[PDB]
C-alpha cells in the first residue's frame, strides 16, 4: 500500500542527518589534532589548548541541552522502551526538542570525551517517524516506535539487521511481523543510502562495511586454544556486571546529599565542565598519555585495536606501524599499557556518561571490551610463541580476534541482549569468528544475568518512570 | 532455573543426528561415484548402474514413509505453521514417525536427486523437542514447537540466527521473546557441537563455516555495476513467482483426473519409480550431462558455482581447475550450458518434490539461484572484459558474487521471507555483498509478493489444512 513511501521518505531523510552529523564532527575532531600539532611544541601551551578545547564543546552541548529542551537531558532508548509499555509522555516527543537535540550530538562527539551515538539518535529516529507519520495524509504508535528503533540503531552503524534485532530483543514483551518487515525494509534502506553516500561526496571507495579488518580467513583459530575464549565470556560478563553497579553509585550520588545537590542548584553547568577538566589531565599526552595511549580518539583507537599482527613480537623494531605506534613505549612493555588503558577509560566511562549530555552506553563499553579483548590476546600471543604447523606453513595467533570477541561480549553483558554480537561482526566487515563471539555472548549474558540488572534497568530504577513488570 | 538443561541437551542430541545422517550419505554417495568409475567405460553398463541405483534408493524411501507412519508423507514446514495457530494434530507428533522420517531422508539425500533437507529436519527437531519435554520432570507448547523449528534449520546448517530469524518471521504472528532468547541459545550451541564434531571425527580443519568461499575483500565490486544487481532482483523474483505458479499446476494435476488416480490407488510407487528414471534419463553425463554439467551432486554443485574465477576467460587454455573443469564444453560456450543447466533443474525440480517424499523446499531452489546468479555474472564478465583501474594496479569483475546474489535472492522470493539472506551468507562464510543481497532479496520479495502467493501456502491451500487467515 502506502508503506513504501513512507517507510523510504524516512530512510532517505535519516542518513543525510547521520551522514551530516558525524561529517561535521570528523572535521571538527580533525581540526582539534590539526591545531594542537601545529602551533608549537610548548608543554604548558599543549595542556591549555588541550584541555580548553573540549571544556568549550561540552558546556555548549550541555548549554543547548538546558536551554532549548529541558525535557532531553538523559535521553536515550530507556525512556522510550519506558513509552512503548503503555506510559504516554505527551511534551516528550516535540519537533522542537529535535533541533535541540542534533546538534548537542554534535557537540557531544566533536570532542574526544567517551558518549555513544546511538541512544539520542533512536530518540531523534523516532522523532522523525512521528512527524513524518502526522504530517502524512493531512495534505499503529508503538509500530512507529519500532520502526523509530530500528531505523535509528541501523542509520548509526550502517548494519540493518542487527537494527531490527536491536529493535525486537529488548524493547519489547510481544511483537508483531508486520514491524519485522517495516523495519527491515527501511533499516536496510537507510544503511544503503548511508554508506553509498561516503562514496558520492566523500572517498571511503566503495561499500565496505565501516570497519574493515584484513584478517585470513585461512586457519584463523584452532580448537586448541577455545577455553580462552570461556574466559573471554566469563570475565567479560563479570566485569560487564560491575561496570553497572558502580554506575549506580554515581547516579544515587549525585542525589545523596543536599551539600552537592545545593552547589549543582547552585550553578548547573558547573558538573559537567570541571569533570571534563580533570579527563583532559589524563588525557594529556606528555603528562600521562605515555602510559596511556592518550592521543587516540574513539573511532581510530578501536580501528586500531583490531589490527592483523602481534604488538608483543613487533616491538623488537622501530618499525612505523599504522596509527598503532602510539601503543609502543620505549620502557614499558605493551601489555602494561593496554592494562593501564582499560582501567583508566573504564573509570573514565562511567563518570563521562553520568554528566546531563545527551549519552548512549554502547560506544565507551564497546572501546573497553575491544580493550580487554586484545589484552588476553597479547597475553596469548606472549604465551604461545611458535604458533602451530600447517603444510610445511606456520600459523601464529592473531590477537584482533580476541578483541572483537571481547568488544561483542563485554557491551552485549552489559545491555543484557544477544543481539550485539550482530551489530559487532556487521561493523567489522568478517565473520570468520562468528560462533565463537555467540558463544561468548550467551556465557557473559548468563553471568552479568545472574548477577545485577541490566544499565537501561537500573537508569529507569534510579529515574523511578513508570516501569510495572 | 531448569531451562539451560533442557536447551543443551536438546541441542547436543540434535547435532548427532544431523552429523550422522549426512556422514552416511556422504559416503553412500561416493560410493556411488566410485562404484560408477570403477567399473569399466561400457555405455550401456554405465546407463543401467546410473539408473538403478538412484531408483532403488529412492523406491527404499517411499517404502519407509508409506510403511510404517502413514501421516508423514507430505511434511515438511507447512503443517506445523498450520499447528502452531491453533489447530492440534493429536497422532502426528508420535515417536514412531520419527525413527521413520530420519532413514528416509538419509535415503533422499544419498541419490542426487534434488531433494530439501530443512522440511523434515525442523519437523523431527519438533518431535525431539517434545519427547524430551515429556520425558522432563517425570522422573508452553507453541514455545516447544518455536524452540524446535529454531534448533532445526539451525542445525542442518550451522547458522543460528538464521535459524531463529527463520522461526520467527514467517511460523508467527505474535512472538514471545522468551522464545527469541530460547532459540537463540540453543540454535547456536547446536550450530557450535556440528561443527567441532567434523574436526574431531572428521577432517574440515576448523571451525569454518560449511562452504567457504575465497573472494578477495579489496574491491570487491564498485557502484558502475550496480544496476545489474537490480536486475538479478527483480528477474529472480519474476522467476520465483513462476516455480509457484508450477507447483501448484502439477500438485491439481496429480488429482485432477480419476484416470491417473485409479492409475496410482493400482500401485501407489509407481509415480517416484519411474519419474526417477526419467531424471536419470537426462543426468548421464555422456548422454545428455555433456550439455547439462550432469556429473554433479547438488553440494558440490553449489561449491562449484562460488568460484573465484571467470569461466569465460580460462576456456582458452585445458587447465584443469578444480571440479568446475566439468562447466566446460570443447564445442558449447559455457553461457549455454549454465543456461541449459537452470532450465532443466528448474523444471527437474518441481517434479522432483512433487513426489510422495520427505522434501523440503529449499536446497533445490537454492542451486537454481546460484545457477541463474552465475550466468547474469559470466555475462556481466563477458560484456566488461578489462576491469578497471586502480593504484597501477587491475581489478577485474568476478561471477561468484552474482551467483551469491541470487542464490540469496530467489529463494527468498519463493518462500516469501527475507531472512533468507542471513543463513545465505552464513553458509558462503563472507559478508562482502551484505547490502547487495538484502537489497535484491527485498526486490525479489515485493515482485513476487505481488504476483504470486507463498510456496508454503500454495502447499497448504491445496492440500485443504484449516488455515483461518
Amino acid at each position: 500500500g502506502e508503506d513504501g513511501i513512507f517507510l523510504v521518505l524516512l530512510g532517505l531523510l535519516m542518513a543525510l542527518v547521520s551522514w551530516s552529523m558525524d561529517y561535521v564532527s570528523a572535521k571538527s575532531l580533525q581540526a582539534y589534532k590539526w591545531s594542537y600539532a601545529q602551533m608549537q611544541p610548548s608543554l604548558p601551551l599543549q595542556f591549555l589548548v588541550w584541555v580548553t578545547f573540549p571544556l568549550v564543546l561540552i558546556l555548549f552541548s550541555a548549554l543547548f541541552c538546558h536551554l532549548i529542551s529541558p525535557q532531553a537531558v538523559g535521553s536515550g532508548i530507556p525512556e522510550m522502551k519506558t513509552i512503548l509499555r503503555g506510559v504516554v509522555l505527551k511534551e516528550y516527543l516535540t519537533m522542537k526538542a529535535f533541533v535541540a537535540k542534533v546538534v548537542a550530538l554534535t557537540a557531544g562527539l566533536g570532542s574526544g570525551i567517551p558518549v555513544g551515538k546511538e541512544g539520542p539518535f533512536v530518540h531523534i529516529a523516532s522523532i522523525c517517524a512521528a512527524v513524518l507519520s502526522k504530517f502524512m495524509s493531512v495534505f499503529y504508535y508503538s509500530d512507529i516506535l519500532t520502526v523509530g528503533c530500528a531505523v535509528g540503531v541501523g542509520c548509526c552503524f550502517g548494519t540493518p539487521l542487527g537494527g531490527v534485532l536491536f529493535s525486537i530483543e529488548v524493547t519489547s514483551t510481544y511483537f508483531a511481523v508486520r514491524n519485522y518487515w517495516r523495519g527491515f525494509f527501511a533499516a536496510t534502506f537507510s544503511a544503503f543510502v548511508f554508506r553509498v553516500l561516503a562514496v558520492w561526496n566523500k572517498d571511503a571507495v566503495t561499500i565496505t562495511a565501516l570497519f574493515r579488518t584484513n584478517f585470513r580467513m585461512d586457519f584463523p583459530f584452532d580448537l586448541k586454544e577455545l577455553p580462552a575464549f570461556a574466559a573471554i565470556g566469563i570475565c567479560c560478563g563479570l566485569l560487564g556486571a560491575v561496570f553497572v553497579y558502580l554506575h549506580r553509585q554515581v547516579m544515587l550520588g549525585v542525589r545523596k546529599h543536599k551539600a552537592l545537590s545545593q552547589f549543582l542548584a547552585k550553578h548547573r553547568l558547573l558538573y559537567p565542565g570541571i569533570v571534563t577538566f580533570v579527563i583532559a589531565s589524563f588525557t594529556f599526552p606528555p603528562g600521562m598519555g605515555q602510559f596511556m595511549a592518550g592521543e587516540l580518539m574513539p573511532r581510530e583507537a578501536i580501528s586500531t585495536l583490531f589490527d592483523n599482527n602481534t604488538w608483543v613480537k613487533h616491538a623488537g623494531d622501530p618499525e612505523s606501524l599504522g596509527q598503532s605506534a602510539v601503543w609502543i613505549h620505549p620502557r614499558v612493555n605493551v601489555v602494561i599499557i593496554i592494562f593501564l588503558f582499560f582501567v583508566m577509560k573504564f573509570w573514565m566511562s562511567i563518570v563521562a556518561t553520568t554528566m546531563p549530555i545527551p549519552c548512549g552506553g554502547f560506544m565507551p563499553v564497546f572501546v573497553l571490551g575491544a580493550a580487554f579483548g586484545r589484552l588476553v590476546g597479547e597475553i596469548m600471543a606472549m604465551l604461545f610463541p611458535d604458533g602451530i604447523l600447517f603444510d610445511d606453513i606456520i600459523y601464529k595467533i592473531l590477537p584482533g580476534g580476541y578483541a572483537v570477541i571481547g568488544a561483542a561480549a563485554l557491551t552485549g553483558a552489559v545491555s543484557h541482549t544477544v543481539s550485539t554480537a550482530v551489530i559487532c561482526f556487521e561493523l567489522t566487515g568478517q565473520i570468520a569468528h562468528i560462533l565463537p563471539m555467540m558463544v561468548a555472548v550467551i556465557l557473559a549474558n548468563m553471568v552479568a544475568q545472574s548477577l545485577q540488572p541490566s544499565l537501561y534497568d537500573s537508569i529507569i530504577q534510579v529515574k523511578k518512570l513508570p516501569y510495572l513488570p
